[PDB]
């Protein structure tokens, strides 16, 4: 309808009428401060993830005082997530797995240290701990459904690395936030780091993460496995990075994906990315529902939204996913667009 479904195997009936909790897991990547692997400008990259979740939780950013707009002038996808949170009354609580600058709203601290130098094969020490920290947290979170999103700048390069390190064919398939994608750079950083950590076929998932992952990933894997083991549906609210994460879920608990309980929820912009292949990556991982939200941003009064139609900003902060949740639960898609148009004064 206003949802694009790839292997909807009675999953949409599973998220209908259920009570959600939304959470966004934020992290920073040390590489990102010296190497322009991400589209977020260096001058503001440290502050970006907190500012995102502040907008979702509180209604405005508090470290950054400026409005939801990126280079290109596009409203950042937190505007979508917020819209949904306000129009569908979705309780939300956000998690820090290493943001350079911490949020000024209440947040769950899980790891205060950033993800490390990806090109040096030292992303982290404790992918297993982070996984467990996320698992145990999930037990104490009560909801009939989890929508778990992310906000990690440079996360598109760690998604590439982790998938490549688990032996998937991902090369032209993981993409970028922007239209421009410095692929040559990104893949050199990732391969450089797999080389240095000594990653191979015999490597464990915790090694690959430790080499080139980002800390958001284990936590979300823990969170998701936890809800899935309790027979609760989970929407991995992100694009191509969530495929990486799905890949990790498969390594830790292959038999959880046999339950039809974990879906990727993203936007039409990611799905229909000319420069990437979410569907393709996910076919290699397993038969998992992939669902994208339609925004009808072509009709938007605010021109920054139409930039989504071009690829200039595609997804983030669980926007794709929380909108899937909303739309299936009877939010008219245009209500999202209008919300954002009305809200643009703060």
């Amino acid at each position: 309808m206003s949802i694009i479904a790839i292997n909807e195997n009675g999953f949409l009936d599973k998220i209908k009428g259920r009570n959600p909790l939304f959470t966004c897991v934020i992290s920073s990547i040390e590489t990102t401060l010296s190497i322009p692997i991400s589209g977020v400008h260096r001058d503001v990259i440290k502050y970006t993830p907190s500012a995102d979740v502040e907008l979702v939780f509180y209604g405005k950013s508090l470290t950054l005082k400026t409005p939801p707009i990126d280079a290109t002038g596009s409203p950042t996808p937190a505007t979508i997530t917020r819209a949904c949170v306000e129009l569908k009354n979705i309780k939300n609580l956000h998690i820090d797995a290493g943001a350079f600058v911490k949020p000024k709203i209440p947040f769950i601290e899980i790891d205060e240290k950033p993800t490390g130098r990806i090109e040096e094969g030292k992303a982290m020490n404790n992918s297993k701990e982070l996984y467990m920290k996320g698992y145990l947290l999930g037990k104490n979170l009560d909801a009939e459904l989890l929508i778990v999103g992310e906000s990690v700048p440079g996360g598109t390069t760690t998604a590439l690395g982790v998938l490549l390190g688990l032996g998937y064919d991902a090369e032209g398939k993981v993409s970028s936030g922007s239209i421009n994608n410095p692929h040559e750079l990104k893949i050199k950083v990732v391969r450089e780091g797999l080389k240095k950590a000594g990653i191979n076929e015999k490597s464990s998932v915790f090694d690959v993460l430790n080499a080139v992952g980002d800390k958001m990933m284990p936590v979300v894997a823990g969170l998701a496995i936890s809800f899935a083991e309790r027979n609760k549906p989970v929407i991995l609210a992100g694009g191509t990075q969530m495929s990486a994460v799905l890949a990790v879920i498969k390594e830790i608990n292959k038999k959880v994906l046999d339950k039809n309980l974990i879906a990727i929820g993203t936007t039409e912009f990611v799905l229909n990315d000319k420069k990437g292949d979410l569907k393709g990556i996910v076919e290699q991982i397993g038969n998992v529902p992939v669902l994208a939200s339609k925004f009808y941003f072509e009709k938007a009064k605010i021109e920054g939204l139409k930039n989504y139609c071009k690829g200039s900003v595609k997804e983030g902060v669980g926007a794709g996913g929380i909108a899937v949740y909303s739309i299936v639960n009877d939010l008219e898609p245009t209500k999202i667009r209008e919300f954002i148009e009305n809200k643009f004064y703060e």
